[PDB]
């Protein structure tokens, strides 16, 4: 929860999928961070971030 994996958005609040790494590890599935935050898998379990990008 400080600063994990970058989602990069360009949107304040945007989603993300991952499938647990770029190495396919899970299912694929879809989280939320915004750019004040942060937010958790439940298959990788890996936190994940937003950045303030424009
Ligand atoms: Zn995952």
């Amino acid at each position: 929860m400080k600063d994990p994996i970058i989602i990069e958005s360009y949107d304040d609040y945007r989603y993300v999928g991952c499938t647990g790494s770029p190495a396919g590890s899970h299912t694929i599935m879809w989280l939320k961070p915004t750019v004040n935050e942060v937010a958790r898998c439940w298959e990788c379990g890996s936190v994940y971030k937003l950045n303030p990008v424009g």
